[PDB]
C-alpha cells in the first residue's frame, strides 16, 4: 500500500532472458506452425473464429519494440499461440501435436529460468 513495498525482485535481465527463450522457441524442429502470422485470407474460419492471433514473429517484434511491459505479458502472448492452435487444430493431428509439444517446452524453460 502508500509507502509499503514488498522488497524489489531484480527484473534488469527479463528482457535478455525472454529473448533467450523465444530463439530457443524459434528454433525448435516443431515451430514451424508459428514462425508467422496465419495467412487471413488463404485459411478460411481463421479471421472469425480466432479473436486475437498470435505468432512468434509478431511476438518477436513486440518484444524487440518496448512493447511488452512486463514478462507476464509477454508469457500471456507465447500462450495464446498455444491456446489457439489448440482452439483450431484436432489434437491428433500435425499441428495440434506441434502445439502441445511447444507449449510443454515452453513451460519448462519459463520455470526454470524464473521460479
Amino acid at each position: 500500500s502508500m509507502s509499503v513495498k514488498k522488497p524489489k525482485r531484480d527484473d534488469s535481465k527479463d528482457l535478455a532472458l525472454c529473448s533467450m527463450i523465444l530463439t530457443e522457441m524459434e528454433t525448435h524442429e516443431d515451430a514451424w506452425p508459428f514462425l508467422l502470422p496465419v495467412n487471413l485470407k488463404l485459411v478460411p474460419g481463421y479471421k472469425k473464429v480466432i479473436k486475437k492471433p498470435m505468432d512468434f514473429s509478431t511476438i518477436r517484434e513486440k518484444l524487440s519494440s518496448g512493447q511488452y511491459p512486463n514478462l507476464e505479458t509477454f508469457a500471456l502472448d507465447v500462450r495464446l499461440v498455444f491456446d489457439n492452435c489448440e482452439t483450431f487444430n484436432e489434437d491428433d493431428s500435425d499441428i495440434g501435436r506441434a502445439g502441445h509439444n511447444m507449449r510443454k517446452y515452453f513451460e519448462k524453460k519459463w520455470t526454470d529460468t524464473f521460479k
